[PDB]
C-alpha cells in the first residue's frame, strides 16, 4: 500500500486508482493542522486519565457521549462526538475545529473519487458525492482510548478484529503505532504505512453499493505486532463519513433500508 | 480448502464435522434426522404466501419486527421479500403448526451439534465457555428463523451475479437447508471462493461472531456469499429457511463482552443511533 | 364518587366489577381465585433479592429491557421486568411463573366479564373477544416495584407515585395493605382506592379506552403518601401489565402497534 | 370557561402570563412578535404540500424519525381497514426538509425559538426564589440548540360522503417536554382539563399563540408549574371538509439536563418508555 503525496500534481488520480483496487487510500502531507491533532491527542488522554469523564455518560436515545470499558470489561473506553452532541465545554473548540476540517478534506476527496470514477459508475450517483455528507446528521468522529494494560493483564495478538466499514468513507490520522491491516485479494494481510503525518481513507459500504462494487469495501483489523508496549495508552480519531438517511444509493437501497435491512441481518429487535 | 459432505450417520461423524467447522468455519451433513418431506411442504405452502397479496396482512410490527417484510415500502426496492418467524411472534394460522415443528426439529438439532462443538473442543478452548454451549440457546428469545423469498424476474429485469452480498453471521451458529441450487460460497483462507455443496438432504451449519469469540478464535466465523452462476433461471423463485441461533443476551461470551455487549458495540460501530 | 369492594364469588360480582369500571376506570375486587400466601411468598423472597448484592448480576438486557433495574441523580424505586421469556434468577422463577400465569388467567376471565356486560354496539367495536387480545401475548409485562427505606437524611415527598394513566388493555395488582392508591374522580377529586390484604385493583387502559371508544374510561391515578407512612420500611407491588398482540386491530384507526408508535412519536422518540 | 387572552404588548403582560401557567399550565398570548404573514405563508404552502403526491418522496426515515408521516391504509383479515384521521412533518433543522419549504419553516422555528426563550425568562423571573434555586441551570439554557426540539406539522384532511367526524379529533394528553409552543387559526376546540373536573376552551383568533407547561418542566419545578391534560374536540358546527393544518413546536431539554434529584431528561424519558413497555 503506497503512501501518496496530497500535493503531488497526480495525487487524485493515483489516490482513486488505490481506493478502487484495494478499498485504501493513503494521504501524506495533506492540510489538517497536524500540530492540532497533537494538541488533541493530549487533551483527550487528560480526558480518559480524569474522574470527571463519568459526567459524560452518553446519552441512552441518541449515544452521544462517554462510554467506558465497563461482570465483564472491554480493553477500550470511546466518545461519541457530533456537532449536534454533547461535548466537554474545555474541548468543545478544538474537535469541532478538527471535525470541520476532516469534513472539508473528506469532501474533497469525494470530488476526487467521482472525478476519476467511469462514467458508467458516475452514471450510477444518485447525486453529487460530496452532497451525500454535506451536514449529515449520523457522520460521527469516535474519540479511541485503550488504556495501559495493568498487571496481570495480557494483551492480545489482535486489538481490534476484522471488520468493514458501514458508511460512506471513513478519514483517520494515524500515530506511527504500526498494526492497522487492510484485506488483500490473496488472503494476507497488508501493512498501512502509518507514519507521522499520513492520513488513512478508506471505503465504507455504502459507498461499495452506490459505486456498484467498483470501489469495494475492504476487511481490515488492527494488529499488536511483536514488541508493542502494553503499557502505553493509544488514542485515535476516526471520522466516520455517513450520507444522509434519504439518499438512494442504487435500484435497491436508501441508506436508511440499507442500514435497516443490516439490522434485520443481525437480528436486531 | 475442499467442503466435504458428511454423513450425520457414520460413527465418526461428530469429530469430522467439528473439524469441518474448525478448519473452514462450515459444516455440511447429509442423512441428517429433518423430515424432507416436511421441509418441502414448508416451501410449497410458504410460496403460495408470497403469492398471495394476503401476505400484506402480516406487515411486520414495527416494535419487534415479527412478521412479513416487502421487497418495497423517487422509490426503491430490494431483490427479496421476507418474513420473520419466532414462536413469539406473529404467524399466519394455516402456517403456524408446520413451520413451528420446523423451528423444534432444527432447533434441537442444533443444539445437537453445539454439544459435538464443545465435546471436540480441546480442554483450553472448552474452558472459556461460560456455560454448556447448547444452554447458551435453550428456549432463545431472539432466535429468528427467516423465511427468504427472491422473487421471479419480470421482463427486461436483468439478474445481477451476486444475489446476497458477501457477509458474515453474528449469532452463535446458523443452519439451513439447501435444495440443489448452486450459489452459497464460502471465503477459503487464500482469498479464493469455495462452493458449498448443496444437492437436496444436505444441511449446512456454519459458525458465527458470537462463537468465534467464546472460542477465542479457535472456530472462525466466515464470509459467505450466494451467487448467480451460468445457467440460473432468472424467472424461478428461490425460497430459502434459514434458522439464526441467537443466545441469552445475559451470556457471558468471554472477558471482554456478553452476547448483549457485543451486539450493543456493533451497533456503536456502525454508527446507530 | 365511591370505589366498591366487590366480593369475586358473589353472584352478581361481574355485574357490578363491569359497571364499576364503567364508571370510574377501576373495579377492586376481594375474595379472588390468586392464593394470599403465594403472594406474600413472592413479597418475601422478592425483597430478600432487592436488599441483596446478588440483584445486579440481573442488570437488564440493553436490547429487550427484561432484567433489574437499579436506581442508580437517583430515583426512589428500583424495580425488575419479568417476561415469561425473559431473564428470571432461578431460585425466584417458579413462584413468579406460577403467579403471571394465575394473574393472566384471572385477567383472561376479567376480560370476559368486560365483553359479557358491554352494550351490543360497544361489543361490536372489538375486532375479536377481549381474552383473545391478551392469549399469549409477547408484551404483557409483570413489574416488580421496589421502593426502598428511606436512608439517614432522606425526606419523603407526599406522592410516591406521581399522576399517569396506563397505556395498555388493563392492568391488574394485589394490595397489600398500604394506603396510598388514589383515582382521579370526574369532579377533580382524588377517590381513595380500597387496598386491603387479599384485594386484587384492576383499571382499563388506553388501549382498551380505544377498543371500546370511550366507553370505559383510562383514568388518571396516583400513589400518595399519607399521614405516617413509616419511611423506613421497604415497599413492594407486583403490577401486571396485560398488553394486547401489536397487530390486534383497536378500532378504525389504530392496531396496538400503531397507537404506540403514535405515542413514541407524540413524545419526540427519535 | 375560557382560559384569558393575554395582549403581548400590555406591560404586565409577562406577570399576568406566568401566573396563567401556574394556575392553568397554559397561556395565551396575542399581539406576539412572531410575523402574522409568515405564519400563513407557512400553511398555505404546506397544505399545498400535502395535497400532491410528491409529499411521498420524504417518507419518514426509519432511524431517525424524521420526514413525512402518510395516514398509510393496511386492510385487516375480516376486510377492515385502518388509517388515522391525519398525516404529519416531522420537522428538525438536522433532519429531512423539502428545499422549496425549507427557507420558510426554519426561519419560523428560529423566531419560535426566540419566543419560547424569552417566555423561559419571564417564567424563570417570577418563579419564587425557592422554585428558582430548582432549576439546574437557567431554562432558557436547556432548550438552546436543543436536538431533541421537535416541530411537527400535522395536517387532518377533508372527510367526505358518509365519512362520520368523531365528538374528539385529539385525545386527552400531556406533553412530556419542557414547554410546547402553537399558533392558533380561529378553529375552535382546544381545552384544557381545569381543577373541578370540567374543561376550558382556549381562545383561538388569528394571531393567538397558545403555550403550555410539560412534564419535564413539572419535574424541574417541584410541581409549582403544572403539566395540564389537553384535548381538540370537534364542536357543533365544525365542517369536515374542511382541511385542517397546525404547527405545534415541543420545544425538549438536552437530554443530560438534569430536572431534580430524580431525573435527568434522558432518565426521564427512559423511565416513560419503561412505564410504557416498550421493550
Ligand atoms: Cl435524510
Ligand atoms: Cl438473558
Ligand atoms: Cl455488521
Ligand atoms: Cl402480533
Ligand atoms: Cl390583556
Ligand atoms: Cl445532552
Ligand atoms: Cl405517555
Amino acid at each position: 500500500l503506497e503512501t501518496i503525496d496530497y500535493r503531488a500534481a497526480d495525487s487524485a488520480k493515483r489516490f482513486v486508482e488505490s481506493l478502487r483496487e484495494t478499498g485504501f487510500g493513503v494521504l501524506s502531507n495533506h492540510p489538517i493542522d497536524k500540530e492540532l491533532v497533537e494538541r488533541i491527542y493530549t487533551e483527550w488522554q487528560a480526558f480518559f486519565n480524569s474522574e470527571a469523564k463519568n459526567e459524560f455518560m452518553f446519552n441512552r436515545e441518541t449515544h452521544d457521549g462517554f462510554f467506558p470499558a465497563s461482570t465483564v470489561k472491554d480493553i477500550k473506553e470511546y466518545y461519541h462526538v457530533y456537532p449536534w452532541g454533547r461535548i466537554p465545554d474545555s474541548l468543545r473548540a478544538n474537535i469541532l475545529a478538527y471535525y470541520e476540517k476532516a469534513n472539508t478534506l473528506a469532501s474533497e476527496l469525494l470530488e476526487w473519487i467521482e472525478t476519476y470514477s467511469p462514467d458508467e459508475i458516475k452514471a450510477k450517483f444518485s447525486i453529487p458525492l460530496p452532497e451525500m455528507i454535506a451536514n449529515s446528521h449520523k457522520t460521527l468522529l469516535r474519540i479511541l482510548h485503550y488504556p495501559p494494560m495493568t498487571g496481570d493483564e495480557e494483551m492480545g495478538a489482535i486489538r481490534a478484529a476484522a471488520h468493514e466499514d458501514i458508511n460512506l468513507i471513513t478519514v483517520l490520522p494515524t500515530a506511527n503505532e504500526p498494526g492497522l491491516q487492510v484485506k488483500a485479494k490473496d488472503g494476507s494481510w497488508l501493512d498501512v504505512p502509518s507514519d507521522f503525518g499520513n492520513i488513512i481513507i478508506n471505503i465504507g459500504d455504502m459507498l461499495q453499493e452506490a459505486s456498484d462494487g467498483y470501489f469495494p469495501s475492504t476487511s481490515h483489523r488492527v494488529i499488536n505486532p511483536e514488541g508493542t508496549d502494553k503499557t502505553k495508552s493509544r488514542i485515535s480519531l476516526p471520522l466516520f463519513l455517513h450520507p444522509h438517511p434519504s439518499v438512494v444509493l442504487s435500484e435497491r437501497y436508501t441508506a436508511d433500508s440499507y442500514l435497516m435491512e443490516r439490522l434485520r441481518e443481525l437480528g436486531v429487535l
